């Protein structure tokens, strides 16, 4: 009934997209789908959020039969569409982590850009390539690929549609670490699971917001911060050995 | 070679012009001569129907930066003057609807350099010699080498690199992020730079805007920006035809 | 004392010095480090380097002093990790971090403020302290990201991970690694040589940029590059093609 | 049941839904309670089909500011989760797709004010009584008190008014840029009102994202964006037919 | 003359000013396309010309009633961002121009007319100005800096009241809201106001300008280091250096 | 030093406010670097005093004329900006102040000397008060924030008018244009406006003016975050708990 599935390891909510007959291409079911399953993730008492897709492919981007539907109103509408969820995630209490695999490009890419931390398995083919057929971005592709690449790199990358593979990711700043088995990505998200919440949480929002001021209000902002996690119970508990 | 005489030339290759500093004798140092040059031919090349714009020098160089003994003949005036008409062109190529490609070999150094990083593209041959060593003469930097070179390559790196007066090599440099892709040929540099002519002109003249806006706002005011280039790239025959395959 | 100044020919050298403990840093080195660092600026040293003593740079915050916090007190804590840092950062002097074995937390976070980086190639580098709870002792939350963007960022803050110098060279937060100090000291003598009015400006620009649009930058580096030729150092520097 | 108890009202009054703040006997202050039931209401307002959202009390007052009691309660961590409820509500108003006016009467104060500084338009009724006197008590602002008023009155007015808690009639609110309009009676606020409702709504949507946007980012930016506002208007059938009668 | 083409918007020149005329008045001087391409066209000259100032008005009773309806409504999303282009070009240049800008404002002065000379460095009005953004009414976001240049001048809440509303102001409640500059009751007075910027050393006006601009994109530490920057730059200026020289020792 | 001696600029006590007088009333207290330096020395001390807040007024009839001309008309490009670099870091003390810092204008307010007191929190005139900042007639762009400040405080049209013209204000005016936040026809109402914000808790006036100072650096929601974390940290203060201890349970 469902492109997108809601599942549980550990202490991990895990959002599977499915619809690997289209390489998990994003239409619009899938992102209403999506929108949906992201809600329940958040809700539930998981402590963080993994998104990948079903079988061998993250996601190969935009449904193409639905670009070429698009006028432009209905074009904007999927963008905000888009721009909503990728908002979400990127406000959500949860770190979001993307686990990459197979072709893992354009618009899924994008969505994953706005998440936290990205890990890929060793055959990930990565890159927006949607260049191609016209189009500027999927969600971010522009605008947030700047902030992990550089300048340069983004405009290269979004120009060109270049493929990349997961080590040449790496090293660009758009992959956070490469591994060859899927146990060891999720030795590294069950790591990031043993931190506070409160912890995770104001270190995901310092980090967002530090692209929205100078300097001096970014540190103040993160002082405030570190501040707060003073009144929470789980960081109390994690400093009392030394009490 | 007696035809060769001014100090920036234009061709086209296809769909692309080329500009090329030509001032080799002088490690193609860039002067107020060669300044008012540039500008020149980079509107000539901004009103021709090519779809890219690519910058290269004569010969085995790219650029050693800005001329010393012009630099040495500055007083406050005319060192702001100077400065204005760098500033000048390096906003036209970030401001330019066609994407803006720099091709660097040999010496690329300093403000030479400095206007590539306003490029949206840099590709460097093998042999590159690739830094900004201005600050040992004293100077802060030609065009863009303090504000524009750490969102390339990170403010640490920023830092150093001016500081230092470090040169790199090619392989260095992209991994820095200061230059995206390094060819050991220029055949395979030309087959990058055609690849990107066969994109629609629209999709990454947006393209462009938005990576430049996004240093200028917060995210989710970019994201609305990027949804807005979206969808108005519907209007665009180019980009229209380039779905239709897929239309119905 | 618990933070050391010595000179080193034309630089300024601070030192943490509490060894015992890891170089991990309490309120009492903060106060001196504060102290040292107003001393090393008025000296006429051209630069001013921070390290360690000893095998370490510092292994970051002091636990029990972290645990000993409630929410006043934490805030009042880190006012003055944020006062050091910005004083690093506005300094007229370029500052060099010279990191070493445990690099880490509050400690590294201080050196993500300085101008350069340069790692020993012993050096352990990271930002562990989310592992009991912490956000980032100065930085390591919204300067991290400028060094290593905002992917890199995220994961080494949140994950705590541990990098070889090499490793942290790639990301972009280490500058230069090298296997030997006079190595170290060649880097920071040749930055000497250059004129200190031109650092300065360099400096300044650099971390302005953060603070506003490309066109206004730029209007600023082309008004910094104008004021230099007011200044006798850089005017010398010119003098033989004048 | 759960009608008698309601602490927010909703009503609707032609193209537009009507939220009405209801606890007089406390002058209409904001408790929890209040505050959740504020954020259900306006969900409700934002889904139906009226055009513009207003916001005002019951009886004479608007509201006297953040209940008291209430505040002397909070812990930080309490306080902090006041807050955010705060943020989120305002937020909701100025992320709105429809406009919110916010019609001001009797005590307008402090937390009540401040979330009406978010709202797109105040109008004030002549007797209302307007400012931000909570710092008296200690508190530095309930929702938009020090970060928000200045946008509407300047650098110096934000301070002096936050800082003395100074209390201002109608007319000086207005001379300050802290209200739109004043008017002595209550049809007249609905006259502005249902002007406001004849417009299409997708224009003052595009005009309020436009605003809110301008303040996190450069002016160039603020133009391109407000371009493809523009553009975009095309696509709405309202916008259209509101220009039929001079096609050709 | 068997070519001649006549032009719609005029250039004079008064003195010391640059004097732009908007000149369709059998239109209310509304603004087309024709009358973009030629006001961009005189903006180049006035620059080019050894004026201090540059001055913007319309012909007849009214500076503008806005852009041109007719053309708005045979737009398509296309035409419409082409022109929206055009009118932020134009806008621009005002904005970064060497020398100040005044918009004097007369009868109608309204949307996208009204919203050209935001960019301005000063708008001064005759008293029978009729100033406002009305487009809303008819779908229209801005002009030209309608819903965010607005705001820079008279704060969130009164601009998006006028944007929405369409509300009519005249040229005191204009000036009270920061809209306006100066209102006069005749023409001579508004030159008098114009002579007194003339005699302003022309580094220092442009340098005011451009820190003013470029305040609104940054910091403040950042902004006053720009200002302080600039304000060491004008004792390079022999026209400053002349304004103080009375006082030299 | 000493009681019975005149310095350039004084320090004063008046309550629970620390008072600083600008003294060169002979020049019409016109900032030299004499003045500078004194003024520095007497904002730390005003500062390191268990006073509530800090005012700013001038001695006798005068708050400030602006810079000395004598002084500005014997810069070069290099003491001309080291001039600027020294009114800069002023500036920005009043600004990172934890206490208030208040001005109180009167007669003469022009210049340099008004443009500090626009980077004061509030800014009080006397009736008999004439503002503005003439100093483009000599070639001057701004003495201390007249490009970048004032902008924040009259909005972006009256900031050129007032740089460019160099216009003088009345009282009444200034207010209008928000320049000025109040106009006292008596010193007495004056301190009652001072003494009314010296009895709020230190800490709660400390953060309105942090959040008001980084508002103008970030966007809306970050600033809102900023201010309910300020909130927060305020319920660990003794003087707020003490302050809302009438209504504790
Ligand atoms: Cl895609
Ligand atoms: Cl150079
Ligand atoms: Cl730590
Ligand atoms: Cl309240
Ligand atoms: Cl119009
Ligand atoms: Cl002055």
């Amino acid at each position: 009934s469902m492109l997108v599935e809601i599942e549980r390891r550990g202490d991990a909510s895990l959002i599977v997209l499915s619809r690997p007959e289209k390489l998990n291409a994003i239409n619009l079911e899938m992102l209403a789908d999506l929108a949906d399953q992201f809600s329940k993730a958040e809700k539930e008492d998981t402590r963080v959020i993994v998104i990948t897709g079903y079988g061998k492919n993250f996601s190969a981007g935009a449904d193409i039969n639905m670009l070429a539907s698009f006028d432009p109103a209905s074009a904007y509408s999927f963008r905000l569409k888009m721009n909503s969820i990728a908002q979400r995630i990127r406000k959500s209490d949860k770190p979001v982590i993307a686990l990459l695999k197979g072709y893992s490009m354009g618009g899924g890419l994008e969505l994953a850009e706005s998440a936290d931390i990205r890990i890929a398995m060793s055959d990930a083919v990565i890159g927006q390539p949607e260049s191609s057929i016209g189009i500027n971005a999927g969600a971010g592709g522009n605008v947030i690929l700047p902030k992990l690449v550089g300048r340069g790199s983004a405009a290269y990358l979004a120009m060109s549609g270049k493929k990349l593979n997961a080590q040449e990711a790496m090293a660009l700043g758009l992959v956070d670490e490469v591994v060859d088995d899927e146990a060891k990505a999720w030795k590294i998200i069950d790591d990031i699971c043993k931190k506070p919440k409160k912890t995770l949480q104001f270190i995901k929002r310092a980090i967002n917001s530090s692209y929205d001021m100078g300097l001096e209000s970014a540190m103040d902002q993160e002082a405030l911060y570190f501040s707060l996690l003073f009144t929470d119970p789980e960081v109390l508990d994690a400093l009392s050995k030394w009490r």
